[PDB]
């Protein structure tokens, strides 16, 4: 009488621009009707980013479109009927392979043009989740803060600094590399400086 | 020695959601600097929406991603040294098949539960560049304004709309189309009256 | 000295036609030579279904491009140098939504046109993995088995078929669906009968 | 009453992957009947690769999904009733941005090694359509055939060869570049050699 979920929300761990469908089956007499929440607040279906599907049998479904990390967070449904009221819940996970964004290249790579004594940053925005390990190198050797070097690492982009004003021997290529579960990658940029 | 689109900017026409690229080469000496825009505003690449790549030749490309009917609109490059500045535009027209869009579903259907007398709206999202040519029927009978329906088509939903107050012969199933060059979908509505 | 797999390769779950991407981080000196098999079989690179990678620091990975459930299976990664050998295997499992393919439609729906007597098969694709559960309708009536139908279900397809000849009262709305943890998917065929 | 296409099939540029939707409306009393056709072939849609679809008004769409360069040809449509028969043509293009593919890289760039005297290749497969320019660079200088290089352009892959065999002063860093009306692609390759 009273609802129930006869086939409870799964947890779900889904690929980033893919489509997240939450998924259970509903019992109860009155046939229970059945809401769906985002971290607590309703999700009023809109037939683009939200849809919301029924099946003969007491089959419920949510289907949220084009994952981003904005959706990875926890989900509610709720089954409701004059017997009672009862809520299920499950997470989504988005999965973002580490990826570096260079905004603009020259021949693959990017390219700061300086001038001596000039506070460069080499500012580059990435992607990753579970959040991406970031390392810089010149050439084959790893770069960490020293007397030189700053590193700089955000929630969306990681910066190289020349925090003393860049020298003519800062001239060269900087591998800056981002790696997560779900994949490496990196990219080089091209520091050339001018007097 | 003045900049010159050898190879000109050229008008795309891209699938929503694919990434458009809008390529040129430039000659001049000295290398010519090119900025890009949006309808006159200056694009500064981010690295996931907009990048920006240069080649050795002279050539230049913008790289706009997952292209919506936002991106949709005249783009300019422009190329410039110290012996003059020139610009090129191309427009990019975004194609987005014509979809309807069904925020809930009962067995594959719309579902509307209305009360006699009600001031019912079926109201369907829809996409579709060029905007599609939307038609409304019950069974087999194309519904047009008259007496009894209005239907309202905006520029992003379509409602049918029962404005004397839904009567019992209104139950039924209402079947609503959107129709482009790009292709033609359909979606089915059950409408039921309870007293 | 010998090679050793720092970081083992993870068993995976890709959305069809997402990329998989396994990664491991290999030590030893001298650096250690790295293949990758599919069930056995080395995997030759080619750029396109395959591309291997490798990164300062020991870390390999196989992008194995566009995945379907040909590309389920087992993998293997192994590491050499003059003193040893070694390798790490991982499963890739190929998440594919409930999803039914009706080849043409009118209406939305699926349509058979038969005659009185003619043994008819209403034959639909569909995918799913996990392999999904197939359920038919006529109406809002269960089909299974009985003496009055037959269905058939493969790897690949289900056929509501009619063994003993279509009846007039066989005329009507058929609904199939397909289920598993991914989501469900229903379509509907319209069976008419001429004499 | 003898068949006629009121709205005839249009000829189609599609990118890669994306489903090409091939759209007419036929007129004729008895309604006819439509077939589809690539190169004179009929279609007989499965499903999944073609889906052919029908609609109230005469409306006749063939959804072609995924499309790949061996969906870029002419299709015909046909519709016939006891009154004539008669077809319309539409040439699908299929778009596909100028793309390097190196099957496997060192620090994202392809890696050679060679030895001295060897007859190396670096063979680069690529893909585009339309059929992309296809350049080699060794740093800052474009190869084409001399007495030293070779240069194999086929339909799917380029390769840089040393038919000579390969000399200490060959190594280094070769820059491969594909580019069409939808994009420029390049990568890098490094050569080494050892005695």
């Amino acid at each position: 009488m009273a609802p129930h979920f006869k086939e409870e929300l799964r947890n779900l761990n889904v690929r980033y621009q893919s489509n997240a469908t939450l998924v259970c089956k509903v019992t109860g007499h009155p046939k229970p009707i059945v809401k769906w929440y985002r971290q607590g607040k309703e999700i009023i279906a809109d037939g683009l980013k939200y849809r919301i599907q029924e099946f003969k049998g007491g089959y419920h479904q949510l289907i949220i479109a084009s994952v981003t990390d904005d959706d990875a967070t926890v989900y509610q449904v709720r089954a409701t009927n004059q017997g009672g009221s009862v809520s299920g819940t499950a997470s989504l996970e988005v999965e973002v392979p580490a990826k570096i964004h260079l905004p603009k290249t020259l021949e693959g790579m990017g390219a700061v043009h300086a001038l001596r004594g000039e506070v460069v940053s080499i500012k580059i925005p990435f992607s990753g989740k579970p959040d991406p390990v970031i390392t810089w190198q010149k050439g084959q050797d790893l770069i960490d803060n020293n007397g030189h070097y700053q590193v700089i690492v955000t929630r969306s982009f990681t910066s190289l600094v020349f925090p003393n004003g860049v020298e003519r021997k800062d001239a060269g290529f900087y591998v800056v590399c981002a790696k997560n579960r779900f994949g490496i990658d990196q990219k080089t940029v091209e520091l050339d400086v001018a007097d």
